[PDB]
This record gives C-alpha cells, sequence and structure tokens, in this order.
C-alpha cells in the first residue's frame, strides 16, 4: 500500500575509506551492469505503489538496487567490498523471490547476476 524509505545511502557517523576492490566495484562492475538492456528494473527502489504492487514490501524486507548501491559507492558507505557484493546479491534474489521461475524480469535478473559473477571473478587483489 505504502513504500518504505529508501535505504541508507549516506552516513556521516560510518568511518571511510577508499580502496582498488571497491574503485573496481564502481568504475567496472556497476558501470558494466548499468547500461546493459536488462538494467532498467533495478536502476531505482522498487516502487510498489506506482507498480501497484501491496504485497512486494510484504514478501521483500531487505530491498536492494543498484541506484542505492550506486549511491553507496559513490558517497564511500563501503568500508568492505563483500558489503557491495552482498548488496547486489540481495537485489538478485529479491527479484527471485518475489517473482517466479520463467517470468521476463527473472530471466532479466539473471542474465544480470552471470555478468556480474564474471565481473567479480576478475575482483583485483586488495593494493
Ligand atoms: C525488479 C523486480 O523484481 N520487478 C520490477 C521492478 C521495477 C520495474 C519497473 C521499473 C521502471 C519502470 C519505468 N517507470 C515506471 C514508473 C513511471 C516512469 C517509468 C517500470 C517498471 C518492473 C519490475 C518487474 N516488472 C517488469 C515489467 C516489464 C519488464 C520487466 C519487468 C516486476 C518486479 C516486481
Amino acid at each position: 500500500s505504502m513504500n518504505p524509505p529508501p535505504p541508507e545511502t549516506s552516513n556521516p557517523n560510518k568511518p571511510k575509506r577508499q580502496t582498488n576492490q571497491l574503485q573496481y566495484l564502481l568504475r567496472v562492475v556497476l558501470k558494466t551492469l548499468w547500461k546493459h538492456q536488462f538494467a532498467w528494473p533495478f536502476q531505482q527502489p522498487v516502487d510498489a505503489v506506482k507498480l501497484n504492487l501491496p504485497d512486494y514490501y510484504k514478501i521483500i524486507k531487505t530491498p536492494m538496487d543498484m541506484g542505492t548501491i550506486k549511491k553507496r559507492l559513490e558517497n564511500n558507505y563501503y568500508w568492505n567490498a563483500q558489503e557491495c557484493i552482498q548488496d547486489f546479491n540481495t537485489m538478485f534474489t529479491n527479484c527471485y523471490i518475489y517473482n517466479k521461475p520463467g517470468d521476463d524480469i527473472v530471466l532479466m535478473a539473471e542474465a544480470l547476476e552471470k555478468l556480474f559473477l564474471q565481473k567479480i571473478n576478475e575482483l583485483p587483489t586488495e593494493e
């Protein structure tokens, strides 16, 4: 019926650092995923009102999208690269949870997930 507030993208109390891994996650991984033809359902939080999906935020309790991930990286929100990778993982599993095997949106998520996994397999060593 009503959308929750979007996930936090900035907290001035959180300690910050810039690493080559987080740089890679923003400059390569997110950049590549963003421009993929199937990215568009994932570029912003699910607006369950506009989409008229009253059960979405009843089923999905940890929302995540790429707009939020991107603002996180841009804000130096992430200390660990694994925080960011987990957020991409939550976004994908959210899609598979709410929707059903064989739905168009699930086929789109799957293709995005394989691209993501390929790019994280080439994640540089901390340096
Ligand atoms: C990410 C996800 O699981 N979903 C999602 C999340 C977001 C969106 C979505 C995102 C952006 C728009 C575009 N804007 C809509 C509001 C007005 C301005 C344009 C529309 C739907 C769709 C969808 C999915 N539907 C869909 C429809 C056609 C093709 C592919 C998927 C269901 C599902 C709840």
